[PDB]
């Protein structure tokens, strides 16, 4: 069987070897990287069917992802299989400070009452909470009284009471017993901080990943189609144009504009962790169906993520409520499902995403009963579209064991990747930034071949690919579609279905 | 502005010049035939929207049948444009003998007892009439008191109310008032005359067709499957494997083995005529319906034929009962409609075909909306058959202007013919015998042309083709539908959407 | 074996006993009507499935006609069994004048020119033509050069190729060789010769007839809605509001106007006779289909009537065309079919009625599979659609035998009816007046009761009634439909499923 | 809004007030019970949501359990809104002895070799291990050489590679690093222990609760139809014969005959528990849905429970995974949803009922669009069904604020329900037993009234509770449904769509 669900593992520490010495094992830091041993590492999440990695640029600096990147490539060339390149960006993050005397955490009850420092620079106290905000901005003016200050996931949450102009502070409550650790993440909904649509280390971050080399670019805290557009003007820019760029939808502003941000963007990432806190906590699996219909609709990728497999981080068997929601990730129609700290920092990497693939591939055997993605949905007045649901109402029909794309820019196998075959889908290409660019659109297996000089040839080679590489043999029925002359930018307009010989 | 519907108009002398004389004029039989003038009439019938004419072997010896057919060769010259040719058996027909004193007819009144004579050879009398049965067979065994015997279209009804042994004759009561004029038709319902499979007059007649190049055969009165296999042997035996064999149904035991007799044929006329007096008159629409349904499932031809526009024999312009009955044959979903005497013998044969197209192309503008024909209520397992729903479905989904197929052996024609496109179908063949053979397949438009060296040349010459015929301009959509290689015996599995350049 | 489409028959003469002497032998016109005799002729006409007589006042004074429905009145009262009064206005007609010299008819040939006389009053001749003009219009300057006038049902063309000012009349050219006889009608297509909405004639014809008492009205030559409420208003007037008008669709105008016609009447007469000199001939079965469609969809009553039997006249049987004709109008879902000349003024009433009820019962067994209505195509967003529909499904999903309604304005009848279940509808009435309002609507069996006390009388009424009427034994099952409570002026809201003990 | 999914809350300690004293504070067990404080904090689980309370009769003696019920009967007084009371049997339960010295667990590690103890009585040492089988079963001979012995919820595995019949012991090898704490769960997977069908402690247990007074049995590890009709016959025996059996499938012996079980049995629990350990753990969210789906079809109730939102035990906000999970049985179209430790033994009682709630009515606006059950994959060619479908379709087509049923035994409620109407049912009931039995059927709110004279006094009550209960207003639709007369022992029969004056 062949996972037709993509994913995407974030990368971290927990692959990474130096002197020997593994995540956890004291000093570790301290030793150099062995590039060697953690590529082998990487090169078993490959096989365990990682699709991309993600570079998470919220932690690490660009020697520190620069390098990991190079792994990779490494990794690709011993399991063979090439993958797709993801950078996160850290975006409008507010993090707690640093507190004095080398203070970890502090512990306060409800009803408490203490202060919120906006100016920027200055340490924390137990009796004062110093906020790092990106680009050092002063919020004071952004968020007023009876607003809610949350940290560490919104586990922990502060109400503002009153400002005070003399010190530029918040007076808050504390609304539920918890703990303020350092470099723990903040969150103040329902308010609009001004935070540039770019922020000038954002810049700086995709452009050192730009020059790297990078498939996908997931950009934070999407609020408007303009947040989107001006990480688009540095990949023309850069020659990059081929960059696929992923909204994630973190907050209230980016569902409001959902539509303009799937029109402006590539893809979507569900990015569930900031979304939970910022928008009721009840109304993530309402927003999670609806994202992923539309996105389909508009023929892009989306990707489900954050705390699919949590507890995967700590024991080496998932929760059964965790199976359940990657199961329902797959039956809601998502393109990709993504590990974050399970394998970037976590004690289980390698079965993290064995567990994950397994799940995909059960999930896609119910896909066809109980699927919740609707192809007779779509618009059918158009060559396009006619052709697509042929390909489609074809494997409906008949047992298709592969339908396989001749494509220059990859249109095609985006095209029948929407529609959701119940096949397997060959994309046959002529050039490696289109073989990695569709390593995340759902059941698409990249394949890199020679032009075609016929139609004829075109047929041949086809079917030549897909026998070498074992997906089909002698008795087996597929379908191959094009636009063609595939050479000239034409959309799929040809379709023929052939029993292998 | 295509006529979809094909047209069968029975030929005869109402087209025929002899000595510059019209049929009816003095002494017309004495004069010769001025063939020229002739084919300049029947081209006009062509030019008026016939696509096969039908040579009826029932009147007419050899001579004359052989040198309408050469008429018709000259004819379709003069139009610059083909049709098929389809030869009539005689079947085993019971006529009225001759009467004595050269008397052409009787009246008769209700309540009147008469005889009907088994006897062979003898002439008829007012008070005992002698039947004509096909190769001299005595029916004074095969038929019971009580059965009935019809005259003139079962216009009048005979009772058998006893039989004399001595003399081998019927004694009958006259049912109704009416005249029984020598050489009129007879049937017997409910009786099982035994006629050979194959009479030896009817395998003569197939031979002098088979002899002159036919394109088709009816085959009268078929009762079972050995009927119709009884021809196929010939036609195999002189090298006419090509011929394809309409069965005739016009009788109870064609009804009752209709599946058996349509697994065996390659169509079926619906022999409205005969049909009435052997069956119920009111169940006649019943059975009119059922037939095309069934002919439609098989993938095969059906011909609604008989009293189709029969006043305008006499009148210029038919009634509205006529116009209706013609009208509703092409929204059951007939292939083709037939003119016997409208064509053959009548005042008005140009006009009658000229009033038949134009109602075919009106009902055709409301096949879309009100056509009793449904593809979706056939069988989709099989690659010819997704291939015909997906190019079905395209025209549905799009303005498609014209369908286009390379066939060898036709097999591709008949397949979207079947599915009833709302699209005008060019067939584009290799040799004339197919050409021919595909005239009366439903919105199949059959032109002759060389063979492909290539796919990329098949999508080429389709497009030239049609362009150069004038069916479609540029910007104009159509479909090219194939089983490629078209030179290899493989079905249909190949589709393409071509913007006419 | 309950006959589901209703039967329009037209009385006249064909039935009418005068001493002793039916019409046709001598001097019967000198003889005075044997009533009880005539009304045992009318009574085997709906004994044979008639359920509404058709009183046709282009011909006959009022005298005539009063005794007609007088026979009627008795003749129900011989069968047990009642029908509807249907009265047809004379309207706008224009007919060909006497001829001087008592001269019956005139024969032309191609190419003879003549005139056509404006003048009123005025007698024929052969070589100037005298029009019969309704309430003596002048039409000269209503006319325009190069229009066509038509004589006995558009069979004779004459071209107006020139006017004389001078003597007011119409200089025409013979179009075909044809007869012009008096008292035939005359037809002008693309004009609007402006006769009144409503002419002096036809408001006494209709309020002599209302005075008589008559169940339906149908307009003749009906051009717009302003027609139909000219008559609309008498009937308001007289208080005879229960009187439902048809509308005629006889011209172009009305065609045009159909959508307007179809809000103002309560229902429509498909006029094939004078529909088809006023439009294209080949175009009368389009607009048969197009107007029965649109009558359902308003909910409303459709007859198609003219020429549905014609030769049933002359001959006993009739064509396998006319046969083919009356069975395809009860597939596009015609409620009613009726019969003009066959039933009035014929050889053969009784047997041309037989003939229609036993084809109408034929196509009825055909109307699951093959009618050509949709009642899925109604809107369902109402408690009416949404019960009717539910009536429909359950004779769709069980074998119901019977839908039995007790209705006080008859609504839910002409409710189900219009959703044309698979079963017989019972529907019980508490007055005359609505029990004979509902017998031209499809499938309706009206029948007079007395009104329920309580909903549980209601259900024991209904199934008591259609056991005593012999239309369900015990074991059938049976809908009971209702707008509870039946007195209050309700629609349609409760549905019961009973199974007869 | 009216939450329409069930909860079931496992009933425990975290409720019950011990001397003002809460669980968790010290000496609690040693202080008695404050009946009405607990009854208060019951009330409030009630208010929250809570429609049924389920004593694990596996913790706490009869004396513990009897007492509880008393409370929640004092507790339903509180909040003045009754609810059901489920038992749940103990069953073949596995469970390691107690240690010698009050040793509390034991850590081991992979490789390690240990032994498993059969004899029953004895104490466990870390070097042998002793298991409390359920009757003092000898289990040495059932379980093989290569089998799997798992602990505290299968976290630790021990595989079985020598029996010594000296010892009657298993010799294992420690599978993973973990613990074996006293008291904790032993499964054995892939065996048929010969347990019998009733155990005489389960016989006991049930015989004390039917006694007490339930409406539901859940029959922990259902293997067989036998399983079920063993308590069935108990019920019947003792005069409870209304009491509602859930088969809890927990095994693959209950998947291989889910079919003769569902038949069997009343309803099903998903026990996701015990089967997640004894099935694939990647495989539990197939045969979620699967079950769901068939009990459905059965017209039974299914109850999706265990681990719901087991973080809440410790944590006051679930995790993004558990809100995912309790959300997607909503969709797969679950009657209810079930808390064990939650509510029975964790520190949020009350916001783990609110979680839970709020989550199962936000899932329940997703029903509409994203619902995996299907009304129309059902037959169709019933009284019962087409009545059901009707109710269903009015739903769909019209705005139906409530569906109204009157029943006698509750089976037109259950009939509704399974067809799962886009509204609230109200199903009003003559009898207690029947009112609480139809507490955990899908969108139904049981209410007890009068009996009706009448089917008019039958709408006049309906209409009248469903406003005094302030459900519906005037202007709101209402669907009626019965089996009329609802006295006497009828199937649904009547549909009756009301405005509410
Ligand atoms: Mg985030
Ligand atoms: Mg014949
Ligand atoms: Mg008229
Ligand atoms: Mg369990």
């Amino acid at each position: 069987m062949n996972k037709r669900v993509k994913i995407v593992a974030t990368l971290g520490p927990a692959v990474e070897i130096r002197g020997g010495k593994k995540f956890g094992e004291d000093g570790y830091w301290g030793e150099k990287l062995d590039v060697e041993a953690s590529a082998k590492n990487i090169a078993k999440l490959i096989e365990a069917g990682a699709n991309t990695f993600r570079f998470n640029f919220s932690h690490g600096d660009h020697q520190e992802q620069g390098e990991r990147m190079a792994t990779v490539k490494l990794a690709e060339k011993i399991a063979g299989k090439k993958v797709g390149f993801l950078l996160d960006t850290k975006g409008p993050e507010i993090r707690t400070e640093l507190f004095e005397g080398e203070a970890k955490e502090y512990s306060y009850k409800t009803g408490e009452k203490i202060r919120v420092a906006t100016k920027q620079g200055i340490k924390s106290t137990r009796e004062v909470i110093a906020l790092n905000v990106a680009g050092a901005l002063d919020i004071y003016d952004d968020v007023e009284v009876g607003r809610q200050v949350l940290v560490d996931d919104g586990k922990l949450g502060l109400r503002v009471v009153a400002k005070d102009d003399a010190t530029r502070e918040f007076e808050v409550e504390v609304e539920n017993d918890g703990i303020i650790a350092k470099q723990k993440g903040v969150n103040i909904p329902n308010t609009k901080i001004p935070f540039p649509a770019l922020a000038e280390r954002d810049n700086d971050d995709i452009r050192f990943g730009l020059e790297q080399g990078i498939n996908f670019i997931a950009i934070s805290f999407v609020r408007t189609a303009k947040d989107v557009n001006e990480v688009r003007a540095i990949c023309e820019e850069t020659g990059n144009g081929h960059v696929q760029l992923f909204a994630k939808i973190e907050n209230q502003q980016g569902i409001d504009n959902l539509d303009e941000i799937i029109e402006a963007a590539d893809g979507i990432m569900i990015a569930r962790g900031d979304m939970g806190i910022e928008v009721p906590f009840e109304m993530v699996p309402v927003y999670q169906k609806m994202i992923i219909k539309k996105v389909n609709a508009a023929g892009k990728v989306v990707i489900t993520a954050t705390n699919m497999l949590e507890t995967m981080t700590e024991k080496p068997r998932a929760t059964r409520s965790e199976v359940s929601d990657v199961f329902n990730a797959v039956i809601d129609g998502t393109d990709a499902t993504m590990l974050s700290g399970e394998s970037a920092n976590g004690k289980y990497p390698l079965e993290s995403v064995t567990t994950m693939a397994t799940i995909d591939k059960n999930a896609q055997a119910l896909l066809n009963e109980y699927g919740r993605l609707d192809s007779d949905s779509f618009e059918r007045n158009s060559k396009t579209e006619v052709m697509a649901s042929a390909v489609k109402d074809a494997t409906s029909s008949m047992d298709i064991k592969l339908v396989v794309t001749l494509t220059k820019t990859g249109h095609t196998a985006r095209l029948i990747s929407k529609y959701r075959p119940n096949a397997d889908i060959l994309a046959l290409t002529f050039d490696e930034l289109t073989e990695r660019g569709l390593m995340l659109n759902w059941g698409v297996i990249p394949m890199l071949t020679d032009a075609p000089s016929s139609t004829d040839d075109m047929f041949e080679i086809a079917e030549r690919k897909a026998v070498e590489a074992g997906l089909v043999e002698s008795g087996d029925d597929i379908v191959i579609v094009a636009g063609v002359p595939v050479g000239e930018a034409v959309r799929t307009n040809t379709m023929r279905i052939r029993t292998v010989r």
